[PDB]
Formats: structure tokens, sequence, C-alpha cells
DNA sequence: GGTAGACCTGGACGC
DNA sequence: GCGTCCAGGTCTAC
């Protein structure tokens, strides 16, 4: 069988995940301005690279349904769908959270009624950083796009599923490489194509490679967060995005105009330790401790859920 | 230390 | 049709 694959057409190539809408909903997650590799390449089916390989989701009342491309058509294994598991979480209830949120958040409580299954995915630190770098003064539709021709350009081929070519994530020596920048300004990326070399080279160069951003997760939010924002291309937000989406950072909360109008339209928010009256970097801060202090431990997560409801309004 | 102004790109709107 | 706005912001002279 050619093409990507439907739960109905290839029935014996899918393997399930026990997992109840109320704990994820890929139609509110995987298009949300987390991760920018994902499709849904036929109604309700999501085809994306998780784990360096190609998969395809798909969700029914109580069960997530899993098929991967990697020789010889078979389901996924106990180990391949471990992959998909830690990729989504699973392991955080989201019903725990929702119900604490809700019973300190009377405003959560009445999206969450409408927004269930909005849960953070755990990426990968290289995929995650510049997938951001590229999203500053952006929207989802243009990143993703800038996403997919800097995977295409510089990513390792994996599969082809009818004319869509799947690569995986590029290396930072292949970001880091000559040229990468020029490359990436014909691909469109805009002034980003040398945040995103620049970034690459500082992080082999500079600061010691890999081993540096994947230590960020044992390190403290404030710690990572600090790190994250020497990196050209890399402000506040971007770095909280990081924080909270590659490196295990639950109570970072990404403040951006998104997070802004929920704060103004939904709290009646308004700086108070700050000067300005808008978003500035004094500002930005004190939303982010408001945030906070509102939601707890897990703050960037319930910030998430928000900010994936404001989108689909 | 804190501020607006510029900035790649392309889909939206209003003149 | 076409100039101003804006999107998961960051980087800078005054
Ligand atoms: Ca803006
Ligand atoms: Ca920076």
């Amino acid at each position: 069988e050619f093409g990507h694959r439907t739960l109905a057409s290839t029935p014996a190539l899918w393997a399930s995940i026990p997992c109840p809408r109320s704990e994820l909903r890929l139609d509110l997650v995987l298009p949300s301005g987390q991760s920018f590799r994902w499709r849904e390449q036929s109604p309700a089916h999501w085809s994306g690279v998780l784990a360096d390989q190609v998969w395809t989701l798909t969700q029914t009342e109580e069960q997530l349904h899993c098929t991967v491309y990697r020789s010889q058509a078979s389901r996924p294994t106990p180990d391949e769908l471990e992959a998909v598991r830690k990729y989504f979480q699973l392991d955080v209830t989201l019903a725990q959270l929702y119900h604490h949120w809700g019973s300190v958040d009377s405003h959560f409580q009445e999206v969450a009624q409408k927004f269930q299954g909005v849960r953070l995915l755990r990426q990968d630190p290289i995929e995650c950083l510049f997938s951001f770098i590229c999203s500053s003064n952006n929207n989802i539709a243009r990143i993703t796009g800038m996403v997919e021709r800097l995977c295409q350009a510089f990513g390792p081929r994996l599969i082809q599923l009818d004319d869509v070519t799947y690569h995986g994530f590029p290396s930072l020596q292949a970001l880091a490489g000559p040229e990468v920048e020029a490359h990436l300004r014909k691909l469109g990326l805009g002034y980003r194509a040398r945040y995103v070399s620049a970034s690459a080279r500082a992080i082999l160069e500079e600061q010691g490679g890999l081993a540096w951003l994947q230590q960020l997760r044992e390190s403290s939010y404030e710690e990572a967060h600090k790190a994250l924002c020497i990196l050209p291309g890399v402000g506040t937000q971007v770095a909280d995005c990081i924080c909270l989406m590659a490196l295990d950072k639950p109570q970072a909360v990404p403040v951006d105009v998104h997070m802004w109008h929920i704060a103004q339209r939904d709290y009646s928010w308004h700086p108070t330790t700050s000067q300005a009256k808008g978003p500035s970097p004094q500002t930005n801060k004190e939303l982010g401790n408001f945030f906070r202090s509102l939601w707890g431990p897990y703050a960037g997560w319930a910030a998430a859920v928000l900010f994936s409801a404001d989108l689909r309004q």
C-alpha cells in the first residue's frame, strides 16, 4: 500500500495506546504552535517525524491509534509505542491538572469545559530550539513552512509518502555549516536565517556543543532560561518556549501577544511593579510571574490550554 | 536602565 | 488592486 495510511485502510498496521480525549486531543495540540512538524494529511490523521521515524496518529474516544513507517510494514512494537507515550508525556495526568487549575481559576474552568486534552509535548532540545528561533515575529502557518524547508534542505531524508518527503531535523553541524544563512534566506526565513546559523555555531564553537543544551534539562528553570538567552534570535519568550516544551520546566510561561490579550481580556490584568503599560521586558516578566502565582508549578501547561483556545478563536 | 523603531514574509483587511 | 497591519519577538542606538 502506498501513500499515508488511515486506520480504515490498513487495519493490521495500527497499534493503540489507551488514551481518552480528556487526556489528549491531537487537533488541539499538534497544530497549535508547540511543534511545527505535524500535518493532518487525511481527515483526523496526523503525520510527522517522531523519534527519527515517520508516524501517523489518529484517535477514537478511548484510544490513540499509531502506525509507523520505518522494512516490511508491520504494526508499531511496544518499544516504539513507548516513544509515542513519552513524546506526549502520557504519565502526566491531564485530568488532574485541569481539576486543580479549574479549582483555583474560575475562568480556566470555563474554558476547560470546551478545550479538553491540551497537554504539552516533550520535544527534542535541538528541534525545539531552532523551530522557535523561527517563530519570532511570525505566524504559525508561515513558521510551519519555514521549519519544513529547513529540514528538507539540511535534514536526513527519511521516507516518502505520496508526494511528501519526510526529513529528520538537522544536526548542529549541518546548521553550523558554510553558507547556511544564505541558503535559508532563499528558503524565505528572513532575518532569522542568520539567527539559525549564528546560534548553531555559538553552541558548537562557544558553549561546548550539544552537551551544553541537553544538560539544561537537569538545570533549574532560572538557569536554563538565562543560558538560552545568550543565543542569537533567542529572547525571553523563545527561551520560555524551549524551557517549557523541551527542557522540562513546566512552570515556564511564554509571554507573547496572545497571553497578553488573555491576561487583559480574561483577568483584567495590568502591570503594577513594571513601568510601561504594554509589552516590555519588565511587564512581560511580571505577567509571567502573575501566571505562575495563579496556576502554580505547571503554569506553562495551563497557559498552553488558554493559548490553544485563543488560536481557535 | 528602560524605550520605540526597524525588521523577512505573506495572508488579511480597508481605502 | 494596493498600502497598512500583524503574527508565539529580538536586537539596538539615545
Ligand atoms: Ca507583534
Ligand atoms: Ca539573545
